[PDB]
């Protein structure tokens, strides 16, 4: 087969071999374990490509990875798609049965697994069918990955192919069902990297990623491509530090010792870092954390700002690149005091380059951006999944009306800021209105004796759903007093019914399992 | 969206609206039930398109059909792909559990079902999830299909789209596993129609389909697109007769009364037609039957030829268009007596236009075409399925080495004739050689007291498999005598071990279930 | 670059290596010069590919050919596109200045020229810039083509590429302007071959091309791909005879000696063949000539039919494949006497498979097919050129309204027969009506003393054009008598003005130059 050289294909190999800046002596660091350079990283990628080719991996095969944040994961990220194979990212926090389901669904050919998840694989080994090889990863010289890499040469000619070939795949958390498989191509990943770099690098003076930064991930990195940050960092040729296990002390040592300036985490990990005693005598005025898990609270943002940390929220939903929104503050808003700055930073943010992001009601009428009217977000972007893997009913509901349906209810204002209120499946329909469960669950959580609250909604057969607030307490506070306090705030008349429960069911990842609560409590 | 008009897309709507010949007053006949014209057929197709659009069917939806050969099936064949939807063909001869599996796997949106398969649907109705509507078809005016057609107008503007959009899908019989989903696009179907028309219409004087023929199908028509014949006939604008139930008497009346000249069936139906008493006083010297089920025997071919019937074999395997080979006789071979003509007609035939069809061993070395060396057939054609639906392990084994693996062992000769010997999974490996089970099962079936024979193969742990001949008899013939007769023919020394069984297990369609025999008998 | 094997590309190499029928011992014959077999033809094609690769020809280079009908031209037809280069066909009947213009416009890299056109090249050699090599072709062993072929081996691996790569190009005759460059791709040529084979091979009993025919071209073969016949014949594996110079005696010897059954020519050559004395004692009842030049007259058709020749007209216009219409007679019309059969055969014919062919007025309103209303023909087909080479103004006028504008006025009837009346640029607009010049020029040509007549049209500044009939006579017949005879036939009142001229200007090919007549006579 002969192709004309003029036709250019967007490939990940161009992301690695044609960076914005390449520094041969820049360091890739795996926490207290392994330091090497970029000129060693490229040779390592070529060696891994040779080893994969020797192993029988081809243009259609699937390699699954199950480990922590390390140099090996970045090497996989770059080497497996370049061969033409597909990289399946396994969520290690799922239950072993869910992991078995995802492995059978994806039909992986090779499995690279750390030596820490071996007991999990022991339970799920008899019932796995398609895997011809397991490669055990270790933090010492006894690693099979290192043994397989050290036999091959550092020379490899990476092929080019169509830019629409699938590169990566992973599964959703599954709070509402079984996990859903989402996949992306080489083109989509390259475009996402360039679009996000154009959006966040061109900011005037706040929340920008540039070639002088030092990057350390704090998100799982096996979920949403670690927000695409490991790709972007590799394009900038910046120093990269990989922590591994996420122990707050080792993280607060890696920051400081390595002078990390850019990272991204979730509100729980940020709270753990800020509350650790070792952080009380630590300098934080070089750190730019990006919070993208869910619903950055105002108090956490204010405390982080008072610690002189550049904190801003981002919004992505695991099948949209993932990045769709990033908080960017103009220099006029950089004067505002800590309260107003926290208010602006806590929002989901404005849409990134090449994104439509309309707000819509049902039937698709494109509600106005007045700042209080709420509706589902429908988006168009170069890096959206076209459907779900081996699913057609949910794929059909995903792209209804020619737009991707996120399933999140939000209100946009005149300035373009987006504020998510709830999920579509979690809204409470009283008569014809959609009542967000999050707002009144926060109202009830403002009580001193309330530990946690979940609102679901119970059928009335007269007007519709009626909110049901399942509350777990720490002290003795009475059921009637919750209703009295709720009447004292928020109009719900007498429709707020509160039930005291011993525990509130969670999911495997850690989110609240509302479907399980509906199963137990009507 | 704007497309340039110069770019031409191969679509089925071009197959219908730009035929080789269009005759407005040509007849479409449904046996003793409904006669109409082509000028009524086009209006009917447009009415069905309007009804489907009114029903909510869109460019990605799936419509399943479960009925006999009729005008309605042709209307579905043409109207469902033109809308952009996908036509799922349901094999009604499968067991209801297998039908449920295929329905769940395909995720059909609408189901059109005859009133005869309603009891089957009753068993499989609770466990079906994706179907929003069932349309019951009837042979009287009470048909819901006719009621839905008569409400709409005969005007419709059929959209154009990409020629790689999937048009049809169906599942394999499943003699070796569970059924496998295969799909084809608009381009592939159009190319298959044109290629087969070029191959069979240009024959000099034997076995040709031309614009003066009358076409009646005798194959299921819900399996392999009825060999693509209903499309091809519609391109030629020839008279089409649809029998329905396949009763030999009604078939032998439709031939004669309608003067059918071209058809296609399987050896069992042909034997039933030839053995019917009503055929003893019937003229057959205008009929050209195409036999494509499996292994046209020489005796049947000779008797059909003595009845002055133009009989020739065709080879296709349900995921290759299906047509790959057609027997075509040069005018020199038209002189040969009935025995030599039967020998030439019983073969699978030469490859059709735009087909490679190499013979190969294992490891892919492309064995010579000497006429006795046997190997697997590997093909390349414009109309091959790229993979299996929602399957990746079997898809990977399907296209190994860059060629489609049929799984049939055959030998090709210098003239180009192909003769299938067995299936790959049915070959017996004694020491290093592949022994076809079909040849020695025929040898054993030549016995007078043998009713049927199946050869599978039993492990020896010394050289390999050892053939095991499970034989069902009609009379008293002894186990030792089978071995003695086998030694008298065919070198197998003493390796032919014969076991007498009461019955031989079959599959749902009617083929011999060799996997079940291996499960019962070791 | 790696491509998946499932994706199939329509290429000419598949036309050669995957035919409908391949016969190794079938003969390719070059009249009284060279006989070889197909097994020699394939080796010759591979040798030519090796020689072209050795010469520096690449995937974008251009090779021009300037010779007669021979085996070498077929070898070029097949070998040059297979390499990926572009085959430029040079019309040797154009004036040397026009040939220079076309050569400079196309920018040919290599030129293969016969030893007969060498004096023409001598005049046009200084002013040619892009040609790095001339290869002189001869009918003896001193041919440079044979010398270049005999040095290479008969083994070559032909590459595959995109099916939209340009394969052939040539220029129009230029009766209305300068020649216009038209080009076609591999896909278009393959589709044209298959579509025409499906259309003409499936005819019941008249005018069909099958695998038992013997093919000899009588059209230039450097113009419109010789109607695509050399490709189609090669797909059928039929015997091919190439005459060379078109001497009527050698043609009438090649027919008879080689038993040619299928050919195609123009009315002038057919008249010369029928009027030759050697044809008076010749048997013609196996010959099927296809007449596609222009306007097959009824008298010629009747005389050819009385000679027991199967004659039918075809319509194509050098940028539409070219074939768009072929006359096909149903078996009911095969009973009709010679007069009615000649009437039916003289028409342009019905459209071939996959062709729309609407009749339209100006502004595009799609006039009815009543049989007498005339309008321009607008067509859609898989094998139409998308634009003109290096032209954008005429390309824009070519595809106005989303349909290709042929520029011919015709009327279609209820049965689908098309009858061209004139060209759009040749119609005479009296007040608001379009008067065909051909009809009244035939009326005037019915006079005994008229040798030839051309009607152009002279401005009146009152209602519009007024026909002007320039007539060249053989005898003394008077100007007034032409008008009197014209009034005796045909309503033109007194608007038919006739002028006697000594000679009527023709074009380089031989058609009447109406633009030159407008330049000389107002
Ligand atoms: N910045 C944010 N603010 C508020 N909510 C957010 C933010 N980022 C993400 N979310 C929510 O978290 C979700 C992340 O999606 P995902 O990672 O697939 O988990 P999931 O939706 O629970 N998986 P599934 O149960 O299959 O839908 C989004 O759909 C939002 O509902
Ligand atoms: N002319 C023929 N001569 C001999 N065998 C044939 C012929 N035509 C078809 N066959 C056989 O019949 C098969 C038809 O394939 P198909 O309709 O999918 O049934 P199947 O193979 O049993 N389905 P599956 O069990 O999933 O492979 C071919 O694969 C051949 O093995
Ligand atoms: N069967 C036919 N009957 C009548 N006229 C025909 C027939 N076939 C071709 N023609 C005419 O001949 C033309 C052939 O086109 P072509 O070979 O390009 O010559 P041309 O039109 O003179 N070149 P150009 O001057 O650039 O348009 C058609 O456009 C018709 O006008
Ligand atoms: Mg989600
Ligand atoms: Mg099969
Ligand atoms: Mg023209």
């Amino acid at each position: 087969y002969v192709n004309d050289p003029s036709n250019y294909q967007l490939l990940i190999k161009n992301l690695l071999f044609s960076p914005v800046a390449f520094n041969p002596e820049q360091e890739i660091v795996y926490a207290n374990h392994r330091r090497h350079s970029y000129k060693t990283f490229h040779d390592r990628v070529r060696q891994f490509a040779n080893a994969l080719t020797k192993m029988g991996v081809k243009k259609g095969d699937t390699v699954a990875v199950m480990d922590y944040d390390s140099h090996r994961y970045l090497e996989c990220y770059f080497a497996i798609p370049m061969i033409g194979a597909k990289l399946h990212m396994i969520n290690v926090r799922l239950s072993p049965e869910q992991i078995l389901y995802t492995i059978d669904h994806a039909e992986d050919d090779i499995i690279l697994i750390h030596e820490e998840f071996l007991p999990i694989l022991d339970q799920i080994k008899g019932r796995i069918d398609t895997v011809t090889r397991y490669v055990v990863l270790r933090d010492d010289e006894e690693c099979e990955y290192e043994r397989l890499l050290e036999q091959e040469s550092t020379e490899y000619n990476f092929p080019d192919f169509d830019e629409n070939t699938v590169a990566t795949t992973f599964y959703t958390t599954g709070t509402t069902g079984f996990p859903k498989g989402v996949f992306f191509t080489h083109r989509q990943l390259v475009l996402h990297t360039m679009g996000i770099l154009s959006t966040i690098g061109t900011n005037a003076s706040q929340g920008r990623l540039h070639q002088g930064d030092i990057y350390m991930p704090i998100t799982p990195m096996f979920h949403v491509h670690a927000w695409g940050l490991p790709y972007m960092a590799t394009m900038l040729g910046v120093k990269q530090v990989y922590p591994g296990k996420y122990v707050p002390d080792v993280l607060l040592n890696l920051i400081e010792q390595e002078k990390v300036t850019f990272s991204h985490c979730v509100p729980t990990i940020l709270h753990l870092l800020l509350s650790s005693p070792k952080s009380k005598a630590m300098d934080f005025s070089g750190w730019k954390v990006v919070i993208g898990g869910a619903a950055l609270p105002k108090a956490l943002c204010k405390s982080a700002l008072e610690r002189d940390i550049d904190v801003f929220a981002g919004y992505g939903m695991s099948e949209t690149g993932p990045i769709l929104s990033i908080v960017q503050l103009t220099p006029e808003q950089l004067e505002l005091d800590v309260d107003q700055q926290a208010e602006y930073r806590s929002k989901t943010g404005k849409k990134v380059a090449l994104v439509e992001a309309y707000i819509v009601d049902e039937d698709m009428n494109k509600l106005p951006h007045d700042g209080e009217t709420a509706g589902e977000i429908v988006v168009r972007a170069p890096w959206l999944t076209p459907n779900y893997y081996k699913d057609n009913k949910n794929s059909k509901a995903l792209w209804r009306g020619g737009y991707l349906h996120t399933g999140d209810v939000a209100h946009i204002d005149d300035e373009g800021f987006i504020k998510i209120t709830d999920r579509v499946k979690d809204m409470i329909k009283i008569s014809g209105e959609w009542v967000s469960s999050l707002e009144l669950e926060d109202i009830l959580h403002q009580h001193q004796s309330v530990s946690e609250v979940a609102v679901i909604g119970m059928p009335h057969n007269k007007w519709g759903e009626v909110p049901l607030a399942l509350v777990t307490l720490k002290e003795d506070a009475q059921v009637t007093e919750k209703e009295l306090l709720g009447f004292a705030k928020d109009r719900e008349a007498l429709l707020l019914k509160v039930k005291i429960v011993d525990e509130i069911a969670k999911t495997s990842v850690g989110k609240v399992d509302k479907k399980e609560l509906r199963k137990l409590h009507l």
